[PDB]
């Protein structure tokens, strides 16, 4: 029966879009769904069809990374390998110290008290939070609401948390320390609530990553099928013409651009390299990257934006940085992926999971050259094992319960864990 | 199993928004949903979260009615009473002749061939059409797709069609004539398909009107719960403060404004009348109407837009023209409605149905005065029978299957019909 459901996300369009199909599935079952983020995300929430709740104030954070011109990858923010074998106690502690200090706090502290305040007014039965939107579980706990993470990610966050807690138990009492406990327990303490480990990983985890590609973890885990949502979308007229040869799709973005930096292969050189091959190229590039081009190859169409969910059917290859929208839309379409990227968020893991399943190829961005690009693209087109592997991953996605199918499960888990 | 579903609507934002929760329920179950209309609706479709398909060219039609300053109500377009006892053969024939000529053709002929063309490319298994988007069934029939109307309306359209066909059967063979058959049979004939009566009323009808309020008809009818969709929505800060006294909401619009005309009680006079009562007034007014105001009463807050789904919980009254979004959002909130309107579309019937259930009051717009307004508002607040009736209609809506619940039903009706 009838629920108030508060979705919470950091002010990233790309994260928001991963949450939209689940939000709509719950709304279509008659529940009230509101989505809360900083004011900067208000317009993006509004164009998803869902009701926006602006909370708190904006952070400086995406005004920072775009006047950066410089890579985000950093040994301390590389969580691509969350194993005990690569993390002494002091290395894991440090990784939490920097990530809490220089990411989670900037993302959440601007809006956490205003979110708690909104939850107090609205009394959601359930909070569903993006995996780094730790303001979400804090707000839920303060009102006794159930809460769950909704994953766009290979779950490096929970796995590194497993590595952390294992090394925490090995230390003597007088040098136990937990940056997540201090920070979030601090905020919860202000409201007369205690910290608990379900505030870091949720009461359960709704997971859009195919099981065969996800890290094994001690979680209550609800698999859900990834349904492409690529933001505001129209079908262009030129999409009717089947290509006559393999279509190769390339996506840069203002977020991809801001993370990879300007030291790696220029996107002009990538277009020139693809422009020499017997392929149909569609490249989606931000406007500043569009004028860095001298000449547009005869085989190439440049666009601002084109919805991948409509373009990728019968595409042969997608080249991207390992963002989820791109990764997922290719996956459900059975398209081999080439992912030249960095150890930021789970992007490396997005690449390496496909590389190891034989469905795509990953390469570090600093090793990308005209010849590596040319040969990777040719292999993914020519060698049928890539398409065949990708097709099997597609089939795994299509066997996963839809958002529609997991609504009852979310309803019961809420009765169980709610107040 | 997996479907391509084409929604089709005339270029009215208000009609589109009625279709959005159903569209999202189908997408949440893994199906592909595209929404087609003229280019003018593209931006509105895009901010519903759904994929837009621009077809055909725009019509002059809503650029006409807004430089009109003149009522739309007309004995030939008054379909509020589709009974045999009020329609000789020649009166029904005439009503179809004018409505096809001066409404349906203007709405649909601008885009029908381009829609057929898109359906031919995309091969939808299913077309769901707004009830006056007759371009939709034409496109479906040409590709053998199943199709259904999705009703925002008390079904005057199918009922007047029943009255028409009954009078058609009574005429001798040399004076049979059907304006719907000529028009839509003409278009279908150009493609090598015949006319059929399921092109006028759909193969089945998905109906968002509570059954107790809907005209009984010879239709395959799927009841579905109305879930409020009011267009792009954010929660304002000022909504947290409970009112201390009965909240009365008033909605004019650029469509309400364009239909009622300039001869009935000015909205300035309505604000002044409510401004003298012990109530909390929220009025949502178009910008033209905002400067026609001299002074804003102390009990009154004026806004451009405020999502009714968020404002109407524990409101006491909604005053409006009987558009469905307003009518439905009040209904699900158990708010008594005052509907000063005209016999355009089903607006009279929207008012009528509530008036006869004792849940609200209707009055023709030409009879509206300061005293009628004042007394209707006072009765709807003070006489508890209105709220109690409204609550029962709410309860009926909440017992109707959600879009989520009716997805399997739409799936098997699709397997059954067309290919
Ligand atoms: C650039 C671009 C993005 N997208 C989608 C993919 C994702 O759902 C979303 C953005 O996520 P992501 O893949 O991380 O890229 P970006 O750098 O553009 O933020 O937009 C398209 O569908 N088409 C495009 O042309
Ligand atoms: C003006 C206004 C409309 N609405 C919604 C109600 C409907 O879902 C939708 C359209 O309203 P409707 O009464 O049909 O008016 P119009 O034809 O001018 O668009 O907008 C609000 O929620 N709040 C407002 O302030
Ligand atoms: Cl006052």
């Amino acid at each position: 029966s009838h629920m108030r459901i508060l979705f919470a996300t950091v002010s990233e369009k790309s994260h928001l879009f991963t949450m939209v199909p689940l939000a709509w599935s719950l709304a279509a079952a008659g529940h009230e769904v509101h989505v809360a983020s900083n004011p900067a995300l208000t317009a993006s929430i509004k164009s998803t069809g869902l009701t926006a709740v602006p909370v708190g104030k904006d952070h400086n954070l995406h005004e920072m990374l775009t006047e950066n011109r410089d890579s985000l990858e950093n040994p301390l923010s590389d969580w691509s390998t969350p194993e005990l074998d690569r993390h002494s106690w002091e290395q894991v502690l440090m990784k939490f110290k920097v990530s809490v200090m220089f990411a989670y706090q900037t993302y959440n502290d601007c809006m956490v008290h205003e979110l708690v305040d909104y939850a107090r007014h609205w009394q959601p039965d359930l909070v569903i939070w993006d995996p780094v939107t730790y303001a979400g579980p804090v707000a839920a706990r303060v009102v006794g609401a159930a809460h769950a993470r909704l994953l766009w990610c290979i779950d490096i966050y929970a796995k590194m948390r497993e590595v952390f807690l294992a090394r925490l138990a090995e230390q003597p009492e007088e040098r136990r320390e937990d940056p997540m406990a201090d920070w979030l327990g601090g905020i919860l303490g202000r409201y007369g609530h205690t910290f608990d480990e379900e505030v870091v990983v949720g009461q359960w985890t709704i997971d859009q990553i195919p099981t065969s590609l996800q890290l094994p973890l001690s979680l209550r885990r609800v698999p859900v099928r990834y349904l492409p949502h690529n933001g505001p979308s129209e079908i262009p007229d030129w999409l009717r013409e089947a290509p006559g040869r393999p279509r190769v799709v390339l996506t840069s973005g203002v977020s991809a651009r801001a993370a990879l930096g300007g030291t790696f292969m220029p996107v002009a050189d990538m277009i020139n390299t693809l422009g020499s091959m017997d392929i149909d190229v569609v490249a989606a590039l931000p406007p500043e990257e569009v004028e860095a081009l001298e000449k547009v190859p005869a085989n190439t169409r440049i666009v601002d934006f084109v919805p991948l969910h409509a373009l990728l059917p019968g595409a042969s290859v997608l080249i991207h940085h390992g963002g989820f929208g791109s990764w997922g839309t290719a996956l459900v379409n059975g398209v081999p992926q080439f992912i030249p990227t960095i150890r930021y968020a789970d992007w490396w893991n997005k690449g390496t999971s496909l590389h190891e399943a034989g469905a795509g190829l990953v390469v570090h961005a600093s090793e990308l050259t005209a010849e590596v690009l040319r040969e990777s693209v040719e292999r993914l087109v020519e060698d049928a094992s890539y398409r065949e592997a990708a097709e099997r991953l597609r089939e795994e996605n299509q066997r996963t319960p839809t958002p529609h199918d997991v609504v009852p499960v979310i309803e019961e888990l809420t009765a169980e864990h709610g107040r």
